[PDB]
Order: C-alpha cells, then structure tokens, then sequence
C-alpha cells in the first residue's frame, strides 16, 4: 500500500476505462495516427520517471521523489529564469534523476515534445500543459491530450472538446492553463498572459535539450 498516493486505485481504473471509452469511438486518419503513436512513445518514455502519489508506487521511492520536488519548487520560485527555462530545467532534473511525480513527468514530455518539434516536418504544432489542481496534463496541437503521469493519452475532436476532457475527467475540476506555445512559436503563462521572455528564451532553451538528446531519443 502507497500511503503516499494522490488517488485510490479505483480512481485510476475509472479513468482508464473512460479513456478507453473516448478512444474507441476515434477513428483516426494516416497523419493522426503517425502523431498518435510519437505521442504513445512519449508517454511510455516517460514512464522511466518514477513518482511517488500512485497506489501502484514504491513507497521507497518518496525521499527521492521529495528531493525532486523541493529542486523544482526552488526553480519555479527563482526570478533569474524565464517560465520556458524553469519548465525545462525540472524536466532534464526528472528524467536524469529518474524520479518525479505528475507536474515532473508533464513537463519531461513537454520538454520531449518540443524537442521533437525542432525535426524536419515534424507534426506538432501547439503545445499547452494545463493542472486539474496540481494533476498535469499536456494538449498536443489542440487535438490529444497526454496524461503521462497515469501513462493514458487520448484524441480531442477539434472543437468541442469538453465533451471527452470532462467525459474523462468528470470529477476532477476545472481544466485551468499553466504554459503553452502556440504554432506561431508565442509563449504564453499563468489566466493567460504572453510571455515574451520566454520567447527571447526559446533558441537558448532549445539548445540545453539539444545537449541532453539521449534523455528524449525514441529513434527506432
């Protein structure tokens, strides 16, 4: 038993079942399917990140997982770092620790995702990380949602899009925005706000996930 777990087991199944649900109804094109399974690499990537606040973790794992955490409050509280840089700072400290919990292993896959978006031709165009409280999830160009701290990821129909978000996550809230960057490569942060300083930011940050490569390599 995880004493230490942020939901119950039941909890967990009930989501997974729902995504199911959702994704059995998606029908998805060629150019959908091709991103949707970079999405389900990314997620399962992610999964060498152990947290702490699942009924399925190692309650051994938490001193680990709390070190993690007090590095990525101090981070995020620092006013010599721009939103890009606190985000990717706590992802590269996750994956190379091998310990982070929800808000850790979202911003290692938003992390993975913008590199990957650096490719020739690559597919994704918008990212936006959003918390169900302090539960985060990532947006892939308005149209899959990511869950890669419960490993479950799922199609939105471009549009409507409550409809699957709150089928889903029913009894979770209100979905509230905490960073995004659009197609047009504009950087927003927590109610909204632009943030030029991330995007002055952006070529500098690039580069730090660039020197970590192995950290993000899915290559076959």
């Amino acid at each position: 038993p995880n004493q230490y777990a942020a939901l119950t087991h039941s909890q967990v199944q009930e989501v997974k079942a729902k995504v199911r649900t959702v994704n059995d109804k998606f029908h998805l094109n060629a150019e959908e399917k091709k991103l949707w399974e970079l999405i389900l690499l990314g997620n399962q990537l992610a999964q060498n990140i152990s947290s702490c606040d699942l009924p399925t973790d190692n309650e051994d794992d938490a001193s680990l997982v709390k070190l993690t955490q007090i590095f990525a409050d101090e981070t995020l509280e620092r006013t010599d770092l721009t939103w890009l840089n606190k985000i990717l700072k706590i992802a590269l400290y996750s994956r190379g620790s091998g310990f982070g919990n929800c808000q850790e292993k979202a911003f290692f896959v938003f992390a993975l995702l913008l590199h990957q978006a650096q490719k020739p031709e690559s597919l994704i165009h918008s990212l936006r990380l959003a918390t169900f409280n302090n539960h985060f999830i990532l947006i892939v160009n308005e149209q899959f949602l990511m869950d890669p701290w419960l490993n479950l990821a799922f199609p939105l129909s471009k549009g409507n899009q409550q409809l699957e978000i709150g089928y889903v996550f029913e009894r979770f809230g209100r979905l509230v925005n905490y960073f995004s960057i659009n197609q047009e490569g504009q950087c927003f942060t927590h109610t909204i706000e632009r943030d030029p300083s991330s995007e002055k930011d952006m070529a500098n940050c690039i580069h730090s996930l660039l020197d970590h490569r192995d950290y993000f390599d899915l290559s076959i």
